[PDB]
C-alpha cells in the first residue's frame, strides 16, 4: 500500500506546466516550475474516460532562477505521484499519494498515508481528484 | 524542400521548458512559456548520439497570464520546428527551420528559407545548432 516509484515517467505524455512564484498560497512546498506527466492509463482519464487501475499522474517540480527576465529551470525539488487503485488506495478515494524528494525513489515525502494530499485533491472529486486538464 | 508539420509532436518526449518575460531582449517574438519536444530520432542526437534524417525538434510557445503569483499557460502563439535532412537542408546546416502560427499547419511563418533562424542557431555549431540539453 505504498505508491511504486514511477520509473520512466519523464518519457510520458506532458499534460501541462505552471510556474508557482513566491507569494502563492502553495509556495511551501509547490513553489517552482512544474510539469504534469500522465501514463497511457491516466490519458484515458484525462480524455474523459474513467481513471483505470494503473493510471499514474506525476507532477515534476523544479527550482528556477530569474536571470535577465528569463525563468530558467534549475534543480529538481521533488515529484508528486498519484497512482490509481480503487481497492488498495480506497482510503484516499482510489488514488495513492506519494512525494519523492529530488525525484529519488528513496526520499518518500508522504508521512500520513496521503490524507493531506487527498484533503486538497478532494475539491476535484467531480473530475476524479485531478486538477490538470488536457489541452492541445 | 518544405519542413513537414510535426503531427503528434504533443506526444513526443518533453526535453525542457523556459519562461521568457517582458524585458528579455528576445521578448518579441519569443515571449511566453516554451516547451521543447523531440521525436525518437531527435532523442538519439540530444543524447550525444548523431541526428538521423527525420529527427524533429519542436519549440511550443504559449502566452501566459499572471494569476496570484502563478504563471498559467494561455493560448499557443506558435511552434518552431527543426527537421533534420543533412543534404536537403544543407544551406541551413542540415536542419530545415519553419514556424507555424498558433501551431496551425496552414500558418507557415518563414519567408527566407530559414536563414534568420539559422543565423541565431549558428552560435551553437558545436552541438549541431541545438540550444536545448537533455535533463533528468
Ligand atoms: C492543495 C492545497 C494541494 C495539496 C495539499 C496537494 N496538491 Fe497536488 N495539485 C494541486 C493543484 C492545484 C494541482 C494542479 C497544478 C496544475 O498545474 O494545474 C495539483 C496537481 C498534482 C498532480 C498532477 C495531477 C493533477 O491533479 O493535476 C499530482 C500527481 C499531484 N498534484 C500530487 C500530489 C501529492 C502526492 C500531494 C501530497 C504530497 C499533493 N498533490 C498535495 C493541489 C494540491
Ligand atoms: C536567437 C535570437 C534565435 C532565433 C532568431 C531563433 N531561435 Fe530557435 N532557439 C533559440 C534559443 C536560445 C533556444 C533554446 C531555448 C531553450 O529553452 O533553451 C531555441 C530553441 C529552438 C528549438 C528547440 C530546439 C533547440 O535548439 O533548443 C527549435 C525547434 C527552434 N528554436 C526553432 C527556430 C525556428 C524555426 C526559428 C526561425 C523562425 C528560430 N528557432 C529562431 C534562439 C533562436
Ligand atoms: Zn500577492
Ligand atoms: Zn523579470
Amino acid at each position: 500500500t505504498k505508491v511504486k516509484y514511477p520509473d520512466g515517467f519523464r518519457s510520458w505524455y506532458h499534460v501541462k506546466s505552471m510556474v508557482i512564484q513566491p507569494g502563492h498560497p502553495l509556495e511551501n512546498p509547490f513553489g517552482g516550475i512544474h510539469h504534469v506527466y500522465a501514463n497511457a492509463e491516466a490519458i484515458q482519464g484525462l480524455r474523459g474516460g474513467n481513471y483505470p487501475d494503473g493510471a499514474v499522474l506525476v507532477v515534476d517540480l523544479f527550482d528556477y532562477q530569474e536571470d535577465n527576465h528569463a525563468l530558467v529551470e534549475g534543480k529538481r525539488k521533488l515529484i508528486g505521484v498519484m497512482e490509481r487503485d480503487a481497492k488498495r488506495f480506497s482510503a484516499t478515494g482510489g488514488w495513492g499519494y506519494e512525494g519523492f524528494g529530488e525525484g529519488k525513489p528513496d526520499k518518500r515525502l508522504v508521512t500520513d498515508g496521503g490524507q493531506g494530499c487527498f484533503g486538497c485533491h478532494a475539491a476535484q472529486k467531480e473530475s476524479q481528484y485531478v486538477f490538470s486538464r488536457l489541452r492541445d
